[PDB]
DNA sequence: GGATGTATATATCTGACACGTGCCTGGAGACTAGGAAGTAATCCCCTTGGCGGTTAAAACGCGGGGGACAGCGCGTACGTGCGTTTAAGCGGTTGCTAGAGCTGTCTACGACCAATTGAGCGGCCTCGGCACCGGGATTCTCCAGGGCGGC
């Protein structure tokens, strides 16, 4: 899940369109470079509640 | 008796219309100065239709041969197709820096104006050099005297 680390890239758009009811996330460096990563991952699972 | 083709209805996506707001740039109104329109005078170039004379260019004719074009052969180099490689294209990381945009301050540099004067334009006088006219030095053609031959 570090490849969907970036908000703005291209896989993020394309897996947050997808009509799925639960995501999941498998990674083993959960933060890499900054607390923006963590944000976007949370944004990828739940969109507005963090 | 079961499932398939087709018609009408409902929810969702998407381009377009109108509403709202800023802001800044164009428009309205007034004033002024100078750019340009108009006028008169002077002088030189251009227009149209002629004439005259020179002469070199243009036109015409003719012969001939050089060159353009067509045909043929040939061989090579480029097109075509297929299998393999490779690198373009896309998506992505990660930081730093360049640059556009905006705001702010200030200072040196250029516009502007008045007085001045010295470099540019025209004519006048003089010199450098080329040319016209007079005088001296040098060389070429010619007329006459002396000697020899013939009746």
């Amino acid at each position: 899940a570090h490849r969907l680390k970036n908000a703005e890239s291209s896989l993020y758009e394309s897996l947050n369109s997808f009509k799925v009811a639960n995501r999941m996330l498998i990674t083993g460096t959960p933060l890499q470079n900054n607390i923006k990563e963590l944000a976007a991952l949370v944004n990828f699972l739940m969109p507005g509640r963090f």
